DNA sequence: CATTAGA
DNA sequence: TCTAATG
């Protein structure tokens, strides 16, 4: 957590590099299990050799550990850090819709900057265009105070369209968080569950609502179960317009809400931990259901869930307010 | 790890 | 169809 920090930090830098700038999925994966292992190890690595006794730790890596230990740096890291192409790729990637593969291509063609991207809007796809168009606001945080104004509107049209809808704004928002990165709305309807052959409209109706009133301003992607968009709070009585915000809406079979909701509320650890516990408690939890364990090794058969509680009860734990689902 | 665009 | 990108 801190005794082998520089090593893990260096290592992740290393990995991340092979993956993006290079297409070394392998080296990439290498730097990672290592970074992973050296992290668990309870003692200060004092030499590569020492490191090296680890699993995943080879001669390539170990050598890097000495250099890093010896001198507070690493050239390869220093060289990459300087590297314009590579820098370039790192940046392009910040554009929503740009991933490594496109980043490399764009660079290939010579589009290394924001302005470059501009002049060539033609080379970009809708998603990419939008991300470009909203590069600044996409990077901005979402203050809760706004999260509250967003949730407000959201729940309103949802209700207006059909009163039978159930929505929840998940994520760290749900967990307290002073601010968030984007808004995550989980959606369901009684009329749609595991079997009940869809109702694509179910999603459509609301997107259309939100649009109708200008909550929604763009669409990155719209499918029959997962809508990914851009939204904006009504710019008041002027002098202050709001930044464009990423919003994601998802349809869910009512019969899988709460687990979905559980899960997406996190946190990453609260989850893992509650989950680890359902294992002892003779269960299995995951984004959609909660099945009881069977001695033979594994088992099935989804237990019925009508609330976050059902799940809690089941693993015979203390209902944890989302506020304190921190870990 | 599943859903969507796209080409 | 596959492959990329988000989450
Ligand atoms: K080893
Ligand atoms: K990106």
């Amino acid at each position: 957590e801190t005794l082998n920090g520089g090593i893990t930090d260096m290592l992740t830098e290393l990995a991340n590099f092979e993956k993006n700038v290079s297409q070394a999925i392998h080296k990439y994966n290498a730097y990672r299990k290592a970074a992973s292992v050296i992290a668990k190890y309870p003692h200060k690595i004092k030499s590569g050799a020492e490191a090296k006794k680890l699993p995943g730790v080879g001669t390539k890596i170990a050598e890097k550990i000495d250099e890093f230990l010896a001198t507070g740096k690493l050239r390869k890291l220093e060289k990459i850090r300087q590297d314009d192409t590579s820098s370039s790729i790192n940046f392009l990637t910040r554009v929503s819709g740009i991933g490594p593969s496109a980043a490399r291509k764009f660079v290939d063609e010579g589009i290394k900057t924001l302005e470059d991207l501009r002049k060539n809007e033609d080379k970009l796809n809708h998603h990419q265009r939008i991300g470009l168009k909203y590069f600044g606001d996409f990077e901005k945080r979402i203050p809760r105070e706004e999260m509250l104004q967003m949730q407000d509107i959201v729940l309103n049209e949802v209700k207006k369209v059909d009163s039978e809808y159930i929505a929840t704004v998940c994520g760290s928002f749900r967990r307290g968080a002073e601010s968030s990165g984007d808004m995550d709305v989980l959606l369901t309807h009684p009329s749609f569950t595991s079997e009940s052959t869809k109702q694509p409209k179910l999603l459509h109706q609301v997107v259309e609502q939100l649009q109708k009133v200008h909550f929604i301003t763009d669409t990155l992607s719209k499918g029959e179960t997962k809508f990914m968009g851009v939204c904006q709070l009504p710019s008041k009585n002027d002098e202050k317009e709001y930044p464009h915000r990423r919003i994601d809406i998802r349809l869910i079979p009512k019969d899988q809400y709460y687990c979905g909701v559980l899960y997406f509320t996190g946190s990453d650890i609260f989850n893992k931990n509650m989950r680890a516990h359902a294992l002892e408690k003779g269960f299995t939890i995951n984004e959609y259901t909660i099945r009881p364990l069977g001695v033979t090794g594994v088992a099935g058969e989804p237990l019925p869930v009508d609330s976050e509680k059902d799940i809690f009860d089941y693993i015979q734990w203390k209902y944890r307010e989302p506020k304190d689902r921190s870990e």
